[PDB]
């Protein structure tokens, strides 16, 4: 390397002997196309960000592996390696909503550029991260996943009471807007929807939290999965 | 208000008819001293900027009044109103980590000023936010707070496993460094040690995730408590 750049070299980064990158000068993503994982590639998609997609496996505990937990110690997707960081260096990253910030960052997209706007989108992502995501996954847990040992539904019911309450919270937010930060789509939505639509959907859980009770959300979710970034988003990493 | 300036009037913002402002030209933060609400105080003894707290009461059910959910739809602390805001505008915010996120920014202090090491506090940021927060939390509800008509221990024992996978991350992380983020001191620090206190602490559950066991965590938690900055948060805003 004495008169000019090699092609990118990530192999600093112990992932990519597990996941090689054919596309080094892209972005990486080690992701599964789950509420968390969908919303860096709805991200990309939306943004239109060149990116290369890793399909971690939970079959075969990929998310458990030395090499994987090299990029994120906690052990779950999404992660990325942004190979075009600041200061020209690549930058690692994980937790979905920090990603989120990353990216919207980066390129200057579906982030308010006002700071109030700026701090009320942080806020909104944070709202997500610590309720809608961790709550709506209990829920997951307690309706769809556990088993017959759980004889006891009172942990259900719980995480159905919360999971109302935010959806109400949302719901009155949506009151007179098209997306959480009003007339302009941002990360706020693309953190929010993909868990309303596991919550009603995968989970099954759409009738203990009566959906139809909450008319703004129904029309924010139908028209965000409607988007074609949101759908091409949705199926990526692809499975096949 | 022809020749002049006011004296900083917050009455655009109900909550101020429940909790009145007697320093309208100070930072208003309303809370609670409980693991999120100490995060900002603490935030804000380290950061030695002026702030004028104020008790939002559980007992009486302060956070569900209208006044209080005119400022957090979601009717949790902290929330706060900036009165000195960016674009010389009050800010309100809520969710302690956005909070913590603005305060830093907005005096340039306890989050890195290179980008690479901002993303990096903002990922360990959003993973106290996703992740130690919410369970546990969720343990303390299972080993606290419930009651007796939860006779299953299957909840409870599903939250001390997560509580010590999480304390592990935490506990690889800081080996061979002071703090979250290395030499300094962070946001992701007052973030995350009010959780690993209150869990030990006030939630009892200290044996069940046998917290000697991570002695890096036990050293700088040790470190945490002591700072004078995070006594005083801890004792804000005064219960008498
Ligand atoms: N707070 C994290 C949560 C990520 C998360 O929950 N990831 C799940 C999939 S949606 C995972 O990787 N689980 C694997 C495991 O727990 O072993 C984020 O938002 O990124
Ligand atoms: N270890 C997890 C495995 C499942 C998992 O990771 N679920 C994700 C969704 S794909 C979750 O609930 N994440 C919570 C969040 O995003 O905060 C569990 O036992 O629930
Ligand atoms: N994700 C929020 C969580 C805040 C939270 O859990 N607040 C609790 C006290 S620590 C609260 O206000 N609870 C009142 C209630 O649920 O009614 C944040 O970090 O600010
Ligand atoms: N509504 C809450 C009341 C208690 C509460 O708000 N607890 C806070 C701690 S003070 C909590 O666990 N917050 C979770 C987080 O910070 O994510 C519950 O039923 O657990």
């Amino acid at each position: 390397n004495l008169y000019f750049q090699s092609m990118t070299d990530l192999s600093a980064f112990p992932i990519t002997k597990k996941w090689p990158a054919a596309h080094p000068e892209r972005l990486q993503l080690y992701s599964l196309p789950t509420p968390n994982g969908v919303k860096v590639s709805i991200m990309l998609e939306e943004t239109g960000l060149p990116y290369e997609p890793h399909l971690v496996r939970f079959d075969t505990n990929d998310q458990l592996t030395p090499e994987f937990m090299s990029l994120n110690p906690n052990n779950k997707i999404p992660a990325i390696i942004d190979p075009n960081g600041p200061d020209g260096k690549p930058l690692p990253l994980f937790e979905s909503g920090a990603i989120l910030i990353y990216l919207a960052d980066k390129t200057g997209q579906l982030i308010p550029q006002d700071a109030a706007g700026r701090y009320e989108a942080i806020q909104w992502v944070m709202f997500q991260m610590g309720g809608i995501g961790p709550m709506f996954g209990q829920l997951g847990f307690f309706h769809k996943f556990a088993g017959k040992e759980y004889e006891d539904k009172r942990p259900r019911d719980r995480y159905v009471a919360e999971s109302k309450r935010l959806l109400g919270v949302l719901e009155q937010r949506l009151e007179g807007r098209e997306w959480i930060l009003g007339d302009q789509y941002s990360i706020a939505d693309i953190a929010t929807f993909p868990w309303v639509r596991n919550l009603i959907g995968f989970y099954e859980a759409g009738e203990l939290v009566a959906i139809q009770d909450f008319p703004n959300v129904q029309r924010a979710l139908a028209a965000f999965v409607a988007r074609p970034a949101v759908v091409r988003g949705l199926d990526s990493p692809k499975r096949g």
